[PDB]
């Protein structure tokens, strides 16, 4: 569980469709996310399996 794991997503105020993935601390999973191409955060992954790579779930 890196630190950056804890970061929560960041859409930006750009205008575009991602589905980006993030480490929830509420269901302790990692979701996705509307994503807007927009000063993409740390907790960003291109898949759930890129996260889970990451920060490592389960």
């Amino acid at each position: 569980r890196p630190d950056f794991c804890l970061e929560p997503p960041y859409t930006g105020p750009c205008r575009v469709r991602i589905i980006r993935y993030f480490y929830n601390a509420k269901a302790g999973l990692c979701q996705t996310f509307v994503y807007g191409g927009c000063r993409a955060k740390r907790n960003n992954f291109k898949s759930a399996e890129d996260c889970l790579r990451t920060c490592g779930g389960a």
